[PDB]
């Protein structure tokens, strides 16, 4: 019998709030990256944006306040924390990852804060860019791969 | 003057232990389920992971023993037994609650052993997600909001 | 009067209850944590007193069977330290011989919580088998 | 070329152990059984009890736990399996047998288990009685008659 | 590209069989090494017999002929190469040692041919007598300890 | 598996 104590903690004071999810539950459904249907071997880099669940656009996030205030996002590895999209069915996955800019450069690193700003009566967009490599080796398995990445809006 | 016996007992031979606790005194602190900082109305459901007091990562427990041990784990309801933070300062509570897996959907339901599992030379995490509802009603005062769940690792 | 409810008659002794350690290795790193359980429902002693008025009873306990709080092994004589707290955080602690006050009020029964606890033993592994004690709460006015 | 496998094992976990032995090498020295000078022919049944090699006492076996534990007790043939002892120079033998009550009745059948107690802080003494018949026949030779009888505590 | 020649030979004409194994798939199971339970620190020498797979008794080889065969006997030093057993789980060791004789001192030295004799119409037994050292040092872990040795019986 | 030696022993001679 190993009992134990866990503080818990929350600050209502002056914070910052995501926009364009939707709770899904008890969980906020960020959006959705969807790549779209492809064949077995795929020459070209499969590449799509996340749409919020909300208003299908980008997330948008906002804070609530007067001062500009410093924001991070953090992404994680998603299910099996490698970045992989896995059948529905089958044992076969699909390597991916997120970037942030438009040219897939800088990269969500897991786990880690990718800084962002927010000013006041404004709200600034979270571009999780996906793409996936040239798969021109073997052919995968035919259906539906998924992943649930969390992404960790933290202040 | 009514006096009475409470036998006390402990077996020593094969236990299991829980890794990342600091002995805060004469009790185990276990860690932290830091929501951070919130507006009096937030619209999004605030949610932090418990970060263990020693480490800073995961509650790491590990079983002294080769073969598989089934070990079990239970939360309490907190100081006032309804899983509500409470201001320090004023009279306002903010209602949360603690789920095993990321999505917010197995609840630790207060005073029940959910069931857990470990391995040979392994130290399993016990993932203790935390999640507070959504509050577009009534903006509770400033101030720091506060509980202490007692975690109860048992066999 | 004022009477102790959650126990259960052995023979002429009353039996308030069990402090439940649980299993344990030799060498434990972790402060080893358990609460009383009344031997007649299981939960914690609730004691109720018998009229209108809030009476102020004490409780008090002693030092278990060797005076020291030690849990002896049944076979061998090797001993086993600990301590009974009165709060959750292991810090009002029952001193020896001593009425911890407690309140009670008219139609209702209050809880008296022996929180057990034990120091983390990092130094030598206590031999194999079964350690106890059998502490005598004073339920006393 | 005939290569083939021999799985080696040990449980450490609680076990028991004998004392009033000593090392000899690598094999553990448990007693003697000595049972004095003798003339050629013997009328009376010679008779002596097994001296420990580390007190001088009985064999004390000690079992490391709290709750009883049964062990048990085999004493194999000897050197000859057919508990004879020889002379060191000559190739006459000499009958005897091993019993375990002080009355010559119960023998410890060449291998087999005679069962034994073992109880909460003690050490059970292992009665090796020994016994050898009346030799009114035949005188053997001067000298010094030996066997080494090997006691196997088991499990 | 490195191809290279293995040349395979077998000569069919007189030879010699291991009889107490079991064909485990297609490696011959010699027998087990059990030394049985033990508490973390042992000051008695460990010490048990090979108990062959088929049989339970010694391993009995026999040779197929008229003639008295010299056979020989090796035995190699284990999973790891040096006579330890390791526990299934932890990263614990138990050094031991595996003898000829009864009184554990002909050693059965690592990769080595111990002679042995063989008449017709007679089964020898080959005596593969395990010893432990006493260990009164540090507690190993609790749980179980395995090795496996090979046992070479070649001519 | 404890198993143990005992020196089994006889002087014949007087």
């Amino acid at each position: 019998a190993v009992t134990g104590q866990v503080d818990v903690k929350l600050n209502i004071s002056t914070g910052c709030t995501v926009g364009g999810s939707q709770t899904e539950g008890n969980m906020n459904k960020f959006g959705t990256l969807n790549f779209g249907k492809t064949s077995g071997t795929w020459n070209n880099v499969l590449t799509a944006e996340v749409a919020s669940a909300a208003t299908g656009g980008n997330i948008s996030v906002t804070c609530d306040g007067t001062d500009p205030v410093d924001f991070t996002v953090a992404i994680d590895g998603g299910e099996r924390t490698d970045r992989t999209l896995k059948n529905t069915a089958s044992a076969d996955v699909v390597a991916y990852n997120v970037y942030r800019d438009a040219a897939r450069t800088n990269l969500y690193v897991v786990n880690q804060p990718q800084q962002f700003t927010t000013v006041s009566g404004q709200a600034t967009a979270v571009p999780i860019f996906g793409a996936i490599a040239p798969n021109t080796g073997t052919p995968k398995a035919q259906g539906d791969y998924k992943d649930t990445l969390l992404v960790t809006v933290n202040f």
